[PDB]
């Protein structure tokens, strides 16, 4: 769902003029233009890309995945930087940004 848009009007697209489309449909809308991608390490299978914005919640992400890799939320750790994060919290108060790499351990239960 990510592209580009030519928004300083040069001719040309720039590394700046990458927008992501969240609602997949072939525009961007005024509330797109915090999304972002970041990337999540799977423990056993591939480095796997989200659509996130900074405002989203731990438990957001972890929706993501489960809808994206079919792992239960409860199931689910995440770390960065070598931080458990935790729920009800932005990605932004942790310091994520574009392209922030993230850590999946998952649990045991047997
Ligand atoms: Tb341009
Ligand atoms: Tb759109």
């Amino acid at each position: 769902g990510p592209g580009y848009i030519d928004t300083n009007n040069d001719g040309w697209i720039e590394g700046d003029e990458l927008y992501i489309d969240t609602n997949n449909d072939g525009w961007i809308e005024g509330d797109e233009l915090l999304a972002m991608q970041i990337f999540v390490k799977t423990l056993t299978g591939k480095t796997i890309t989200l659509e996130v914005e900074p405002s989203d919640t731990i438990e957001n992400v972890k929706a993501k995945i489960q809808d994206k890799e079919g792992i239960p939320p409860d199931q689910q750790r995440l770390i960065f930087a070598g931080k458990q994060l935790e729920d009800g919290r932005t990605l932004s108060d942790y310091n994520i940004q574009k392209e922030s790499t993230l850590h999946l351990v998952l649990r045991l239960r047997g």
